[PDB]
DNA sequence: AGTGATCAGTGGTTCCGGAACCACTGATCACT
DNA sequence: AGTGATCAGTGGTTCCGGAACCACTGATCACT
């Protein structure tokens, strides 16, 4: 059987209409901007999704004809848990098996002393009464209240027992026997104990081990690890300007120690001696949105001083397998607790209970390593995770769900991911088509379009020469007869990406030392200027760590004195030689759709200026803003330039219909008679980038921003193409063409996290020129990226590791890619050898 | 493939682990009460619906271990559309079809006149010229201005043609022809308009036949059929009551005709010379939540003055199809228009474009039917539908929707359906089946039984007596070795339901005459009483229009002197031969956790009272009230007599834990104190109906309302057993019995609306039983059912038909089940045929 | 000349709680 | 004796809108 598209023309899809396999591995291809995520994502995904959920108990329609075989679809991609309860753990239900597991065997220890906790039962004493005593003893049985009194005899067992256990019914749990004879006594608890303080420790459940429960989290934290902090970002006094009255009491009482109308001795006001800022404002906290006012405002989230931030109360902390309480467990990477629960060794009553769940937990804490995530905790905030360690963890827990019948779409799950690991992730991927799913996954990595099941690459190329099913089949297909799609021809080698031949040596150098933030094996680090630079490593190795959370921030302020958090580090050295820094991490474009790529590259400007220039709009009043649909004036103002109005009607939905005064041209009658080169302003918001790049070739200020857009193979865009409409390839490459048309100083820094993220060989292609061109006016290059292709264009690299976690942090390697290849300490090197 | 259930405990469940084979119709059977919804719906479904969800884009998990094969799952059911807008149309996703084919074929016609609309391309007007006018008249070719002038001679057909464009572009579509020689004119239309008064009819789209798009609707109602027009239910002036001064203003008018302080002429307050009460509150709604008070209180929907209730403006209505507008047609049952567009002749021009489209549509105008909905209207609010219906529907829009790889669930699919038509049920479940869908269907229908693909067995019975795999395999093993279960049994011949063998006879009768209330042919009913009473007749023929929506109202006027609506009808008779009417419809319990069977019931009460009774409770001041939970006093005041308080923790949903100060008991320590026969009230609320019925059969008034529960077959319920947890088989039951219980008259009505719904075979035995020594006593039983074995043991029957829709309504036959099954005029006599 | 650092105005996101309404319990009144 | 017709108190359902917050457009100022 097999998935059937039919009249699918979502975007710029042509009306195609193809046949995918079902439970296969299908890998869809092709130049960012083609539009085949709009098939696998707004088409396939968005319909499978829709049938189902409109089937439940309902509270668009893709523009497709027909789908047979579809099946509920679901979509993983970079989506963070939001919530502060979200650990690697929960998240992946390992967690909850941990829970049973601590819960089933483990053993409590007292919550102060640490003492290993006590109890016996009936069985267990009446057997230590015939060890510690003569057979033949008289004996009492007591209840802390005599119970029974009678002579140690095996005859006397069930007379014994029966006392023995009416001696804790009364007791409480608790019973003495003493030895009447030689006055020794014996007091013994069905129950947990500690024998240096007495003390019952509770009722062992795995609701004990959960945060969650009541019964489990911490008292004064909820099991939220942190508490809610006041902090001193209160100072006029800050946070009482909703109450002059409370301003002026602090002035007459500081007029009382001698000042008008800051000096020495601030303290006072914020703390007293009487009631001072700080604890009056957590008075406020505590005593009663406005809760969340002071949470936004003035409070800082301080870890909590009871659990120390791991989440659990006392007791819970305290019950232990093979010294580990539950958390600490958590806190080993997942490797390191695989293994734990493998040099366990639990007596044979113990394995035999354990056993399975001992099996089921080891299970999908593979799944994770055979993800490439083995370097996690489970203890990891699930808040706290990159986009593709959520990609990849959703990934794994879905394998683990054992969910099967579905159609998957994923897109480009290589983001984040090291050569080194994509060999696993295929792996994981077949797996969770062998549970009998579809599996179609938008991908760009070459290791992966060699291991699909089936290829359906679209194009040509993008927007109008997108939407065209270029090629479909299988592998072998493809590199038979490659002559059919770019894709196959950077496969098949007629199109290649060329490692320049020339490296480039610094004229100056950057040195950030001491660089300690996260799990940085507190490092030094010199970066060559003028050069193209790459910071290279295995997930966790702590590229983002340290390039984007310290490097980043650091320099913002030594160049913009301005008040950035960052990493922990010692200090900086020659940044003088650099003197402006542009970065372009992954966050995604603000859309609106008052925006276009002409209004977001700001060209649009430089074009409303020359058509203010025309003779006809100097004729009038007219300047540049007659020209925005964004202003009023010069927009149609039926629909206040959107092209379109609302039309609210009864019990239904909002349906936004057609502007019939401006056909949707959203400017007035008036303006569109201005024309340049025969043409109004909403004809050129029509036409391509490539076509706007001539239509202004004399114009050099538009025709930069326009070649920018084209050289990073934005060419085939419209100008007017909304915001909204805009893929994630092209939306990074426009926020990537935004900053890339500011003229250079021929000595700013340039830091580019994952430049190539939803681009195909041949944007990446373009992109690597564009960034030579970049550096060749003296300018520095710094890129994170896993892409060889990109990283054997480097004239520097520093590799970090070895591997990921507390297992890296390392600078393992650097130098030329060629001086990277021969360094067998590095895997970058080892797979940077086979593209040098 | 198949589906695995392990360690399955939901509810009643007894810890069981079955193997579903994936793809293939399987019915899951029991005894009402054995827990086998708890395994189909509380946790296949409930799992596969979960595991879904949970994978999407999160803003209970059902207690099994592991569930393998599992797919996402949808159930079907008894669930209304609620919203205005709605029509079997729309829900089915056929009106969009019909939207689609009234656009591309079908003509326009004068939304006044109702003269056929003409307009004429530049290619027919052209040849128009030469067949009007002779070759080589001198021609002139106008624009209402000059436009050409030449001679029609062949050789100049491009210039004419250019010529005859142009005077259309500047003629706004109109172009004018003189014949110069002869002074004859000519003027013609690239559009619609019509000729005998020359108006343009719209833009014909889809979106014109959509009384849910602003070009689809009809102006003042929107769409929705029906307006808001104030009701005078107004009437000290009810709706003023926000303002006195209003109440003041009009009693000083009043005063001014001369009367204080209601008098004739009453016509004022309401309307005025100034401004009455109606237009001032309607003045109210469009001037304006509090529209919502309005709404509720003072308004009655009526329909739309305008468009007549048809929803579309007056040119969408204009467009027709052999003589029918787009609403026209959706009148007809969904079997006239299958027909309609099957004896539907278009020219082989349209019958290319329409071709594929009218077969798409008529597919699914089948699944329609051969589901047994061929008697209904797209036309219909889906608002208006019955569960039985409603639930129909979705099985044949999901067949429809041709969605693949879920597993469906449904719940007792022939609720609604005659016996005739499950032949055709099975045949549509067969066929989501053979999409490559599981189907589970609970079931109780012997022909389901008896097509199933593989049964499971769930009991012995209910309550502790469930939970258990009591057989599984296929319907021929079942038949094979029956000694297994009831089911098997009741397929097998072993246990049977008796035909009573001797009929009763009336002693008065009940006439309600001229009955025209929905799509009943204005008939006369006679009402034998004292007899056992059925009504039958196919799906649609007007069952519960008769029987529910006017006798019943009807009786409840003429014996509460209430002011109930009812449907149409001309008189009664008789109806002193009745002095009080007791009805139980299909509509739900109202679930609490303030109650279980014996408050509902009130059996409870009684009980409450012995308790008072015993003497420690009179030597305390204990009355009944210190036994109820739901009251201060003898409950638990740590949870309000929940037996479980209410966590508050941060970020996380509310979490319910035991009460530890009761232990879940409810009742404070001092009332568990008090005892009869040995047990406090708690103990009692654990004893299921039967264990209670021994301990209390000294306690006459007890010991009845017990043992109705006991006889219904509700005897092994936990009397505490909460309503929450309550199964839909038990809650009818339970509702069934808190009617069954109060003392009769020997001469009250009780009217049924099919009381077999979510029973067995085995629950159905009990059932009639209990009905017959009701009718001993001189008491009259009116059940509307479709089950045979109900029917076999009626005296009286009354079968309306022959079909459902506008096509039944008559009363078909009526006599005793023999006289009825000799009437070849009646599908309930060719069924209760085989039963007799 | 081109920038960045601003500000107003505007759109997208997201992240929650109440009011009204209806059903059940368990009491009394007004009775058969 | 048991009812139905009441009423208060309480729980379940359901059916919605704003405020706050953040991003983008396109202007001016203060400059290189
Ligand atoms: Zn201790
Ligand atoms: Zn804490
Ligand atoms: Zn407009
Ligand atoms: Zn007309
Ligand atoms: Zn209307
Ligand atoms: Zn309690």
């Amino acid at each position: 059987n097999e998935i059937v598209v039919k009249g699918a023309r979502v975007h710029n899809l042509k009306n195609i209409t193809v046949r995918i396999p079902k439970n296969r591995l299908v890998v869809i291809t092709g130049v960012s901007g083609s539009g085949k995520s709009s098939l696998a994502m707004d088409t396939i995904y968005a319909e499978g999704q829709r049938r189902y959920l409109e089937s439940l108990s309902t509270y668009k329609k893709p523009d497709v004809d027909e789908i047979e075989g579809l099946s509920p679809a679901i979509a993983i991609d970079q989506k963070t848990s939001h919530n502060p309860r979200s650990t690697v753990g929960t998240v992946t239900e390992i967690y909850d098996y941990l829970r049973v597991l601590y819960a089933r065997i483990g053993k409590a220890h007292c919550p102060e002393c640490g003492r290993p906790l006590e109890k016996k039962s009936i069985d267990e004493i009446l057997q230590d009464l015939f060890n510690s005593f003569k057979e033949g003893s008289r004996i009492y049985i007591l209840a802390p209240l005599v119970v029974d009194r009678l002579i140690l005899e095996t005859r006397n067992e069930h007379r014994i027992l029966d006392s023995l256990e009416l001696a804790m019914r009364e007791g409480k749990g608790f019973v003495e026997i003493r030895n009447v004879d030689t006055g020794e006594s014996k007091i013994f608890s069905e129950n947990l104990m500690c024998p240096v303080c007495g003390i019952g420790f509770p009722e062992i459940t795995p609701k004990l081990f959960s945060f969650n429960s009541p019964y489990g989290a911490c008292p004064n934290c909820h099991g939220l690890g942190f508490t809610f902090e006041v902090d001193p970002s209160l100072v006029a006094i800050i946070p009482y300007r909703w109450d002059r009255r409370l301003s002026r009491w602090v002035a007459r009482e500081i007029e009382k120690r001698g000042v008008s109308p800051p000096e020495d001795v601030k303290e006072f006001i914020l703390y007293g001696d009487f009631e001072g800022v700080v604890p009056k404002v957590q008075r406020w906290h505590r005593e009663t949105e406005m809760k969340e006012w002071l949470e936004k405002n003035f409070i800082v989230q301080r870890t909590c001083s009871v659990c120390g931030g791991r989440r659990l109360n006392r007791e819970a902390l305290s019950v232990k397998i093979n010294g580990l309480n539950i958390h600490e467990f958590t806190e080993l990477s997942i490797s390191e607790e695989l293994e734990f629960l493998k040099n366990l060794n639990l007596t044979e009553r113990e394995r035999e209970i354990v056993g399975e769940l001992l099996k089921e937990i080891e299970k999908r804490l593979e799944f994770l390593v055979d993800v490439g995530l083995e370097y996690l905790t489970l203890s990891r905030s699930a808040t706290t995770l990159s986009g593709g360690e959520s990609q990849r963890i959703r990934l794994a827990t879905q394998i683990g769900s054992g969910l099967t019948g579905v159609i998957y779409v994923l897109d480009e799950p290589t983001i984040g991911l090291h050569p080194r690991d994509t060999e696993r992730l295929i792996k994981t991927l077949k797996k969770l088509r062998d549970l009998g799913n579809t599996v179609i996954v938008v991908e760009h990595d070459e290791e992966v379009i060699r291991n699909a099941d089936h290829i359906i690459d679209i194009g040509p190329g993008g927007g109008t020469n997108g939407g065209r099913v270029v090629f479909q089949g299988t592998v072998d297909e493809l590199l038979k007869n490659p002559d059919s799609s770019l894709t196959g021809e950077y496969l098949s080698g007629k199109r290649k990406i060329t490692v320049n031949k020339t490296r480039r040596l610094p004229y100056a150098s950057l040195k950030i030392k001491g660089v300690r933030h996260n799990n940085l094996k507190n490092i030094d680090v010199e970066i060559p200027l003028g050069v193209f630079v790459c910071v290279t490593g295995v997930s966790g190795s702590g590229k983002s760590s340290l390039v984007m959370e310290t490097l980043y921030p650091a320099l913002m302020n030594l160049l913009h004195k301005t008040k950035l958090p960052a990493g922990e580090f010692d200090s900086i050295e020659g940044h003088e030689n650099i003197d402006k820094m542009i970065a372009i991490d992954q966050s995604p474009i603000g859309r609106t759709p008052r925006s276009n790529p002409a209004t977001y590259t700001k060209v649009f400007d430089e074009i409303r200026s020359l058509f203010a220039m025309t003779p006809a709009a100097k004729a009038r009043g007219y300047n540049k803003s007659r020209f925005s649909f964004n202003l009023k004036g010069g927009r149609c103002e039926a629909c206040q330039g959107q092209g379109y109005v609302k039309i609210e009607m009864l019990f239904l939905p909002d349906v936004y219909v057609e502007c019939d005064v401006c056909k949707g041209k959203r400017y007035n009658r008036e303006t569109l008679e201005i024309t340049y080169k025969g043409k109004n302003i909403s004809d050129i918001l029509d036409m391509t980038v490539d076509e706007a790049l001539e239509f202004f070739k004399n114009i050099p200020s538009i025709k930069r921003t326009l070649q920018v857009l084209h050289d990073v193979g934005l060419g085939y865009v419209k100008l007017g193409q909304p915001a909204t409409t805009l893929s994630g390839g092209e939306a990074q490459r426009i926020k990537l063409a935004s900053e890339l048309r500011k003229r250079d100083t021929g000595r700013t820094l340039y830091i580019l996290d994952e430049p190539t993220v939803g681009l195909h060989f041949e944007d990446v292609r373009k992109l690597v020129e564009v960034l030579h061109r970049l550096v060749d006016r003296g300018n520095t290059v710094i890129v994170i990226e896993h892409n060889l292709d990109v990283i054997k264009n480097a004239d520097h690299i520093i590799d970090l590791g070895p591997e990921g976690g507390k297992e890296g942090g390392y600078i393992v390697a650097t130098g030329t890619p060629e001086e990277i290849a021969k360094n067998p300490h590095s895997y970058t090197g080892r797979f940077l050898k086979n593209v040098l």
